[PDB]
């Protein structure tokens, strides 16, 4: 039949448009099934081209199975089942067109789930990358140890201790690429029908993680002390799921009283175990690190997570998972889990601790976020007066702020983005389902620069102030 | 009671000094719990030392929650629960100190888990990285989409466009860090009875995944054209894992054939879905790369997942996953999923692809590949002769070797290890557990100058004793 060729300079090679031409006829029926196509000889004079380009067309349609061969003489067009002819559905539904790249500027964010960009030292980084590098190259082995490589851990072993007074073995630790992977893996490893507690208000996505894998997922209210070890005794749980350094999202800092309940608690019956979510203990502004709660443990119940996402660079995401011995050993059962972190990452990582450089970047961001919160809660005191209310300790890189307006929590959000402000509600870590109605308020990638102006856009927000035309 | 102070500090600081010999005391309960602390001014004068520095040291307990104050002062120790003092666990169990240093010198590998690291163009990766760092720098914090950055998604669209036939949009695309966390969501995306189907043998680590999600999976057998369009319509399954491309590991290519009895089969009822799982089809040494399975399918019930792993660095472990509407749609209505990607990563990934480097580093591995292959297969017919029997297409970075002997695959990799040869079994490979002994040969990470001697090491294993 008729075969028409682009004798372009960047058109797709001839023994390309030979084979693409003829798949097209063999799908539409032109070539019958079974039925003989031209030698290659044949075709090749027809077409005026190379025998090895029609060669080269054919063995790529052998290959696929669009046409089988013979001993003797001829290629045939293989036999393929026709569609279907279902209903065809339509392409790239609109409302799935939500994607509206367009611009992240002039956005003010107030934001938890960031970094400051603009003080990272990214020339060390990229020095400490280089080192690294240089000294375990190629890259020491291929992929990666499932655990993470083991300098590595090792790396992050002696700086826990050192900060956190977290006292463990690299063989315990695993890493990581974000908490929401090592909970899941963590869920496997501890008892299928364990029953987990979450602190309401909490982490939702921990909760959804929780509900999505099958488990039940008690809700325990917060005191002024934090989780109520009395709703614990009551409800009887077997994990717990605590932030005890400072509390998503309410702020607070659990005591010591309260801490040495929970650890009794968890040794008061085997298979019981406690989650310790340290997401910003780094961060305190009136006094130093508080010791975590893993710390104070001396039955090995307690299961420490820690990050590097709001220390680090905004999205490079790595976590690490403190597991005790007999969960250890269920762990190593596998032997079927990947890493999920760069190991050319985890290197720089590593040479980022060891040199230093990592608790010098701390110790500057510490007084920057130290220095924007309040910048903060002045704007928010100087425009809202009286009418905002901040709840939570000075520390980390959030606290939530109450407001006293008619409009719901809704309306406010709905404003805000419309006043291309990037605000989060309280109500969205109610895990089992007021009116404040609350904010969470970060300030991690917030500038220092629309620090009033933000202010002033989440006070139209709040009282739903239109805009003059 | 007695505080010894090193007034020339770090060490530690004066204030840290204190707290932490207060902290020791209240705990060990030589300082009664409601007990009256020494005011600020009056611990000063007695230490010689600052009242800040007291206050400093104060303020951590209050906080900790080891002191607590009254309006009208002082300060009072808390009272304290004492610990359980019950059952106390050993410390670091010598048998889970398996961390020692085991090295993979000199050891010849026919490993099918890996990516050649010396013909990896790093210099060019890090001179990637750097362009993407300057241009991206002020807008990072931005940067974290879901999904992975929409620039991304789009650069890697446009190339499985090019490259797979794929036909989709950057929407669609879900990135990434590997196909096992893509197939956790996976999982929650779809229907959560949804009965799932994989080859018989195939991927182990998909089979366990599946299995640990408490989904129920049906095993389905090959013949000639891949996985079985026969048993599929007999266990009738919701969900379809298949590697039709390349399939692992049998090495067979599923034929236009069978493609399009699978295609029909999955709109033959809704709800249908087909797990498309490319992983190797960039390196075709007799023909062109060949076209996805997602590529023919008119009905949106296709999957298909990508990644970088074994194209790149298996270090670094990029991975894609491209949605249809309806699960998409499914994904959206979730909005707690965060990206497993570095941002710095991802548009490293970008910069890669988009300056050429990327089709560059392809086309050379390719032939690379391409050339280690039929000189091992050229050597496996030295030694063996006609007592080997060599399987699957002449595509990807390992393949199948059947063996006429009578010794058990178990007693082959023993003497193999003791040969210093590192080799699997195919045995590994079946999903529902069941001669001839039959090895998996990955030549990824396999040296040309180890190839002679590999096989040497080999043949040795399956014959001699
Ligand atoms: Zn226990
Ligand atoms: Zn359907």
């Amino acid at each position: 039949i008729t075969i028409t060729l682009d004798r372009s300079e960047q058109a797709d090679y001839i023994y390309q448009q030979i084979y693409q031409k003829l798949k097209k006829e063999i799908l539409s029926r032109n070539l019958l099934p079974h039925s003989k196509v031209p030698s290659k000889r044949e075709l090749a004079e027809n077409l005026k081209v190379s025998v090895n380009s029609v060669n080269s067309a054919y063995q790529q349609l052998l290959a696929e199975g669009y046409l089988y061969a013979i001993e003797r003489k001829g290629f045939f067009v293989e036999e393929l089942d026709m569609f279907s002819a279902e209903e065809h559905p339509p392409f790239a539904l609109p409302d799935d067109l939500k994607e509206i790249h367009i611009d992240q500027s002039d956005w003010i964010s107030f934001s938890h789930m960031s970094s400051d960009t603009d003080h990272f030292p990214i020339k060390s980084w990229f020095r400490c990358e280089q080192k690294a590098a240089s000294r375990s190259y190629r890259t020491l082995g291929d992929m990666s140890h499932p655990q993470g490589i083991y300098e590595v851990r090792a790396a992050i072993t002696r700086l826990i201790s050192l900060t956190r007074g977290v006292k463990c073995r690299p063989e315990q630790m695993i890493i990581g690429a974000g908490t929401q992977v090592l909970m899941q893996l963590l869920t496997e490893l501890l008892p299928k029908e364990a029953v987990y507690a979450m602190e309401e208000p909490g982490y939702r996505r921990m909760y959804q993680l929780l509900k999505n894998a099958g488990k039940q997922v008690k809700t325990i209210m917060l005191d002024e002390k934090g989780m109520s070890i009395a709703e614990i005794t009551r409800q009887q749980p077997d994990v717990l799921v605590t932030t005890p350094s400072h509390q998503f999202p309410s702020g607070t800092i659990m005591p010591v009283s309260r801490r040495i309940q929970l650890l009794n608690w968890a040794a008061e019956e085997p298979r019981r175990y406690i989650i310790e979510d340290d997401y910003d203990s780094e961060f305190t502004y009136d006094v130093d690190s508080i010791p975590a709660l893993q710390s104070l443990d001396r039955f090995q119940n307690v299961i420490y997570m820690g990050t590097f996402s709001k220390s680090l660079l905004p999205g490079l995401r790595i976590s690490y998972m403190v597991l005790p011995p007999e969960l250890l050993r269920a762990y190593k059962q596998r032997g079927y889990d990947l890493q999920t972190c760069s190991s050319l990452t985890q290197l720089t990582l590593q040479e980022f601790i060891e040199s230093g450089e990592y608790q010098k970047h701390i110790k500057k961001m510490k007084q920057h976020y130290k220095e924007k919160r309040e910048r903060l809660i002045t704007a928010l005191e100087a425009e809202f007066s009286g009418e905002v209310t901040v709840k939570g300790a000075n520390a980390g890189l959030h606290f939530v702020t109450e407001f006293d307006t008619r409009r719901t929590e809704q309306d406010i959000l709905s404003h805000a983005a419309g006043l291309q402000l990037e605000i989060f509600g309280m109500s969205r870590f109610n895990l089992k389902e007021t009116g404040r109605p609350a904010l969470i308020i970060g300030f991690a990638r917030l500038k220092e620069e629309d620090i009033q102006e933000g202010v002033q856009r989440l006070f139209k927000a709040v009282y739903g102030h239109k805009k003059i035309p």
